[PDB]
């Protein structure tokens, strides 16, 4: 049912991932971990502290297809021992410091072609799809996640008993 997952997401803050690889999404959603570039390092953290639950969508580029969602559990935080992200060509370990705990909600793939008919308020009422760091609207984002299947592989509760 949506009840758990309605009430995860209400009042709640999205934000679209753009992925340059794969790798870092699947060694992402293993580990429950997240590294964004400074700009959008700070507006997570500002979101973070702001917001009832900080909603994540990821796309990795050129997939046409969203790769699931997740709920960051934490600021960004230095010093802890290096995750191994595949770095694109000009981005080096500094740029990706910043580590985000997260708790996946859905690892399942969600096409394009299943979201055409949503669009973002907050980008020029473009589709959802179209946007690193873009930030959605909160009905938008909450229609975007419902559309996502359920994902046996997750248990809400961790989420919903830290909130």
């Amino acid at each position: 049912g949506t009840s758990k997952l309605k009430y995860v997401l209400q009042d709640a803050r999205f934000f679209l991932i753009k992925s340059n690889n794969h790798e870092n999404v699947s060694l992402a959603k293993a580990k429950g971990v997240w590294s964004t570039l400074p700009v959008n390092e700070k507006k997570l953290n500002l979101a973070f502290r702001s917001a009832r639950s900080v909603i994540l969508i990821f796309s990795v580029r050129e997939s046409g297809k969203f790769q699931g969602f997740a709920r960051l559990s934490s600021e960004s935080h230095h010093g802890g021992s290096p995750i191994h992200w595949v770095l694109p060509a000009g981005m080096s370990a500094k740029m990706l410091g910043g580590v985000f705990k997260i708790d996946w909600i859905c690892r399942r793939e969600l096409p394009f072609t299943k979201s055409a008919h949503l669009t973002n308020p907050w980008n020029e009422h473009k589709p959802v799809k179209i946007g690193d760091g873009q930030e959605i609207e909160l009905e938008c984002g909450t229609q975007l996640c419902l559309l996502f299947p359920p994902d046996e592989s997750i248990d809400l509760y961790q989420v919903i008993h830290k909130m």
